[PDB]
């Protein structure tokens, strides 16, 4: 995966959400650092984490799979 | 929202499916043995990067459902 495509998915949508980093970080019960670093392309950011991070920005996760069709 | 342990019988299944142990799974992966057990047994603590690297070896992208633009 690109090293920055979630770092400018999280900043656009936080953006325009008009939240700032700390805002997103106290809704999403995570270290203000977390944010920080995601949206600086850190991907050493733990997924139960992230997860609380595109909850509160309406962004969810599918796994594209090489099978079934 | 998703459930706490689909991440886990994604990359089992798929690992199975695949006929990689889980120490073949490792050394492509690049990360340690133990990482794969771990995920594999629901713990979600694993790092971002170290997801990635375990998925491509799967052929397993990961896509984002955004609520803005429709
Ligand atoms: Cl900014
Ligand atoms: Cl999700
Ligand atoms: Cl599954």
């Amino acid at each position: 995966m690109p090293k920055h495509e979630i770092a400018n998915l999280i900043h656009y949508y936080r953006k325009q959400s008009g939240l700032s980093q700390q805002e997103l970080a106290r809704l999403a019960g995570v270290g203000k650092t977390v944010i920080y670093d995601i949206e600086k392309g850190k991907e050493s950011v733990r997924l139960n984490t992230l997860l609380k991070v595109l909850d509160v920005l309406n962004i969810q996760i599918k796994f594209e799979t090489p099978f079934p069709q």
